[PDB]
């Protein structure tokens, strides 16, 4: 098998277990000019008639950091033009939307990124955006979750499909996009977040999963099977949760009595929803006034007390 | 707060929110002479009136790998006089039972260990063993399983109270348990297993754990979060998984017309029950006669096909 099937094949499996592309006419891809950028534009045009699409189209944000972007931006506008695609690019300078809004030069561009493609989606007309997320991203986001505490949602990370985007390359390992881009002697632009071991992702992808291939080559595969395991055992708890919780609300109050008697995983799914807060201790505090009668703070004057058949939002402030 | 009552502040909020001890007797504490154990120990001794405990003895297993093993030993039985405790002591050639055997050392080790415990547990007349693991083992543990391939169960890593077996220290770093004993002025044995990173386990300790604390110093309370909430989530998925197998499962067969009309987190879960197996692999081949006609050779005569309205086995 080719480095061109091994992702062709993974692309058309998650097509069947996920429906990536299932009536959607128009596609609009979150193209950076990175390889991965480059290799899910180079599948989707080769699957564009079957995938039954009308037109695909490039999207490229020129977050303006750099000085390279101003390069990287030339990379994509000559690359659409290699294959006759329309494109977009984006000009903003997260930078002074990330000061003046007190923001992380990344979380600001993430927020301007999407925000640009949102509004070239709505405006231009498009039915989906699609994203060049594959099994290392997934692999590097989940153990971040893991490292900053979390739940399933974490464990689970991004999904193949969430809302208007898409992400085919879902089931593709870096290093089998990384081949593919080669033996089909596609060019693209380099990763200069290259090593800057700083930020957390990057620190996960360059100095622990490294360490982890080195206990088990084949984490990412075995990394999947997880996740697909676990988005099934979530998928169930958050129907059963919204089972209980419509079971449980009144109006803007919780039944106590009802709930108590209900299994911790689910009283807790249904806490963190009544509350809005995904927070450990902040649901076990709301949890304790299940037996014990009182008040309790969250934060955001987030105050909940106990009726007595009832656990409602305090009404002060 | 000092590095005493900071530990046993967490054990005896395990005992609360777990009733590690609620009627035993007797602990035979599984006794390396390590600083774990060591701290294990001086828990117990101090904790043993308030657990209504009558003894606590200790059992040491010489695995006869290191060199400085019979010396150890002997610590062992020193550590034991000095607290006027019993000490039982089991001496095993591992590396010789693992060639005879087909065993790498980790195994062979446990394997003689856990059957030494257990077999002065009985001979001896106890009702439980102590272990020393504590909350960095079992952030170790889950990293391991989240490494090797896993689900619910490993990412869990092991529990407080799991069979014959306990583990007071479970809510406890291994950083409050070396305060410990330098506070309460302890000797124990030196840990030359450290190392190796050539053992998986090492290496998540010693590579793995410390790029993850620049990341979030407070991992281990963090993680243990996450582990409760595991835990209970998982504790529903299994008791919801055994209503499903008893709807469905008539006889040698289930029933596929209301197995497949259920979710999937529990057909997979009324799958691995049924056919005793758990791999991803075998438990979807399984699973797709609830949809497709035919039969399945899964292992040694693990075989199943699917009739009409019965998916049974051959
Ligand atoms: N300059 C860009 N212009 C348009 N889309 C981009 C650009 N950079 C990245 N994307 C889209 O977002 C995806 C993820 O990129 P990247 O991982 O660098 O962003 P992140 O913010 O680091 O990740 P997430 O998007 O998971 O936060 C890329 O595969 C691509 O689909
Ligand atoms: N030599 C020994 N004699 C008796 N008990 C021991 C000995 N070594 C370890 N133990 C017990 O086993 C527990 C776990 O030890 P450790 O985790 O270091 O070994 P492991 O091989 O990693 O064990 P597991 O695989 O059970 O974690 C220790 O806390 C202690 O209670
Ligand atoms: N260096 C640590 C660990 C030594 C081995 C403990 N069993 C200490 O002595 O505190």
């Amino acid at each position: 098998m080719n480095p061109e099937s091994r992702v062709i094949r993974k692309v058309l499996a998650l097509q069947n277990d996920e429906k990536i592309f299932s009536g959607e006419r128009r596609v609009l891809i979150a193209f950076s000019g990175g390889v991965d950028s480059v290799v899910l534009t180079d599948v989707l045009l080769k699957l564009k008639n079957y995938f039954s699409l009308k037109e695909v189209a490039l999207a490229h944000f020129n977050h303006m950091l750099r000085e390279s972007a101003e390069r990287d931006e030339e990379f994509c506008k000559e690359f659409a033009k290699e294959r006759n695609m329309k494109i977009f690019v984006g000009k903003e300078d997260v930078r002074a939307f990330a000061k003046e809004n007190r923001m992380s030069l990344e979380e600001a561009g993430r927020f301007l990124r999407y925000k640009f493609l949102k509004e070239i989606l709505e405006s231009e007309g498009f039915d989906c955006i699609a994203t060049a997320h594959h099994l290392n991203d997934l692999l590097e986001t989940s153990l971040l979750f893991f490292t900053r505490g979390t739940g399933l949602d974490g464990l689970i990370g991004f999904l193949p499909k969430e809302e208007v985007i898409r992400r085919p390359l879902y089931y593709v390992k870096r290093s089998e996009i990384e081949e593919y881009a080669k033996f089909k002697g596609l060019r693209w632009v380099e990763d200069e977040t290259n090593y800057e071991v700083s930020i957390p992702r990057n620190r996960i992808r360059h100095r622990v999963i490294p360490e982890l291939k080195r206990i088990n080559e084949n984490l990412e595969d075995t990394f999947l099977k997880m996740v697909k395991v676990l988005r099934a055992e979530r998928e169930f708890l958050e129907e059963e949760a919204q089972k209980l919780y419509k079971e449980v609300k009144k109006g803007n109050c919780l039944d106590v009595k009802k709930l108590k008697e209900k299994p911790l995983a689910l009283q807790r799914r249904v806490i963190r929803k009544f509350i809005g807060e995904k927070d450990y201790e902040k649901v076990e505090l709301v949890r304790s006034l299940l037996e014990k009668g009182g008040e309790v703070n969250l934060g955001k004057g987030k105050v909940l007390k106990r009726k007595e058949r009832w656990l409602c939002f305090s009404p002060e402030v």
